[PDB]
């Protein structure tokens, strides 16, 4: 839950339309790596996940905030917008089992999305596109090694 | 503004990192988004999503699309599906239709989006991760100034 050492991180690879990849499991825990640019004051955005359980469509984010560059930790048991995607129209779940079904299935992933949302510069005002806020953005998941601690 | 439109009167917005999308002037009333599926591919679908501020308060809101074959989707910009307010690291659903279209009326005047698929399964119903690699291609476009004199 804290942030690690430059020898146990596994970094996923970043693809198109903000997708990350793994070459493992995600398992319990996510970071992720902010470099904020010089003149921004607020961040945020999410980690986001889609799963299926039999016929309904369910999407499940995850969402993080910053002021300044730093690696926020993200735990997997505790996402905070869950909605089944009936056709075009969208649900909010509420529901203790579903929601446990769904986070089991998503420690079992091997990617993820990663979207920027909204940012302001140190004097309140938008950044538009918010991708322009930052100078990188990584994830990263500890090692097998890392985890037998 | 619900049919698809010539190749001449198509404006297409240029494709960024994060799944941005930008236009050269502001998305107005109408976007589409034309998605070339696999052959192996029997449904996606996904969003366009936009961030907005009112005095203090951060909003997400989101548009979803869907399809089970290569096609064009018109995409109402009046007419959000899922709005939430993002407080702290928690988010909480908004239903007032006048903080609603407060919002719409915003994102009318904005020039980038995002653009996100989120779930795809193949002919058989077994789910395709990541579901990106389920689209040959996806664009998005707005009308061109001259198909809107058309009123």
């Amino acid at each position: 839950l804290a942030p690690l050492a430059d020898g146990e991180k596994l970094y996923g690879k970043k693809g198109s339309e903000g997708t990350v990849t793994f070459t493992k499991a995600i398992g319990d825990n996510a970071f992720v790596e902010i470099k904020t640019g010089a003149d921004t004051g607020f961040m945020n955005g999410c980690l986001g996940f889609s799963e299926s359980i039999d016929g309904k469509n369910y999407w499940v984010a995850y969402v993080w905030q910053t002021k300044k560059s730093d690696t926020i930790s993200i735990d997997m048991s505790s996402p905070v917008q869950i909605a089944e995607i009936i056709g075009t129209e969208t649900q909010e779940v509420t529901d203790a089992d579903t929601i446990k079904k769904l986070t089991d299935k998503i420690k079992t992933e091997k990617s993820a999305l990663l979207q920027v949302w909204y940012a302001s510069d140190k004097t309140g005002k938008q950044i538009d596109p918010a991708d322009s806020a930052s100078e990188s953005i990584e994830v990263y998941i500890p090692s097998a090694s890392a985890d037998e601690a």
